[PDB]
């Protein structure tokens, strides 16, 4: 049993509660979503072994600058969130989301996650978001942003259809079982 501390930000509204909700339930929000979901634990099989995740939601907004850093501590891995249908909340992974991780935690592997790819796939919501003059990130622009701020992976999903979901949790858990690893004696 290895046990792994994974923390979700980004913007407010992108979807960090909705996505730990679902992936600790299975199911997208059905009733009441608090803004900062209780942190919880999952164990998940990896390699010939189990790993308990645990998982820490928080504020993203700037009035929180203070106190959302006290969830870092001793962090394996962040998973740094954007909507694929809000391209100002992309470009506050680099001037926003990047920068305080590297500040408070600058060895902790990162992943850039798009969040609410439904939304991203669905053709009369991209036509409506299209009449505010707004098109969907792409993956081109999501992976350049991956490297941007050198991110160890990248994925797209959504938490009301859960594609790519459970995926995107696999994704963490292997990159900060991988870096620790690394860090042991040879
Ligand atoms: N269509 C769709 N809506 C989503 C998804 N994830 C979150 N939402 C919606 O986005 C809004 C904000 O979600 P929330 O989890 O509170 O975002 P947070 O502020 O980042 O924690 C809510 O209306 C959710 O129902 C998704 O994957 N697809
Ligand atoms: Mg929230």
């Amino acid at each position: 049993m290895e046990s792994i501390k994974c923390v979700v930000v980004g913007d407010g509204a992108v979807g960090k509660t909705a996505l730990l909700i679902a992936y600790s339930s299975g199911c997208f929000p059905e009733d009441y979503v608090p803004t900062v979901f209780d942190n919880y634990n999952k164990n998940i099989p990896y390699g010939d072994g189990i790993v308990s995740i645990a998982l820490y939601d928080t504020a993203g907004q700037e009035d929180y600058d203070r106190l959302r850093p006290l969830s870092y501590p001793d962090t394996d891995v962040f998973l740094v969130c954007f909507s694929l249908e809000n391209p100002n909340s992309l470009e506050n992974c680099h001037s926003k989301w990047a920068e305080e991780l590297k500040h408070y935690n600058p060895d902790t592997p990162i992943v850039l996650v798009g969040t609410k790819l439904d939304l991203k796939k669905d053709e009369e919501y991209v036509k409506k978001l299209k009449e505010k003059k707004i098109s969907p990130v792409t993956t081109e622009q999501g992976q350049e942003m991956k490297d941007k701020i050198k991110a160890c992976g990248y994925i797209e999903c959504s938490a009301k259809t859960m594609e790519n979901l459970t995926e995107a949790f696999n994704m963490a858990i292997d990159i900060a079982m991988k870096q620790r690893l690394k860090d042991a004696p040879p």
